[PDB]
């Protein structure tokens, strides 16, 4: 009875952080035949914006935010996760991984639930999306 294709994410950085749960779905499209598109719907979670003092300045509810991302279909060549444990989408703080498959964000917030607050929020959501996905692309392999 669990939610299907739904996973926990954790994002930690100096000036922002986030955690919660996301639903991933493959998105049919013809604009970029060498890419797979994924829709990310936030089920639960908060986006935190912090000052340099580590003080939380703002807290944003991510619930029902819809994000759209894409990466090159070469990721399909990755070996499967070995059913090792439960798949999750976490970064490692200050570790900026190489972007092997040209993962990029098409739209970080389709209804501008958060990004209507300003440019800063846009940039932060974009960086968060890349951070929880890079290094974790094999998690996308049996996502339909």
């Amino acid at each position: 009875s669990e939610l299907k294709q739904a996973f926990v994410f954790e994002f930690d950085e100096n000036l922002s952080s986030s955690s919660g749960s996301i639903h991933l779905e493959k998105v049919k499209q013809n604009s970029s035949p060498n890419y797979d598109y994924f829709k990310i719907t936030f089920i639960d979670g908060y986006l935190y914006i912090k000052n340099k003092s580590g003080v939380i300045l703002d807290k944003y509810d991510l619930k029902n935010v819809i994000s759209l991302v894409a990466l090159k279909r070469d990721y399909l060549s990755l070996s499967l996760s070995n059913n090792k444990q439960i798949k999750k989408f976490k970064n490692i703080k200050n570790k900026h991984l190489k972007n092997k498959f040209n993962l990029y964000v098409i739209n970080e917030d389709i209804e501008k639930r958060i990004t209507k607050n300003g440019i800063l929020e846009e940039v932060i959501l974009n960086k968060m999306l890349l951070s929880i996905l890079l290094g974790n692309e094999e998690n996308l392999l049996q996502i339909s």
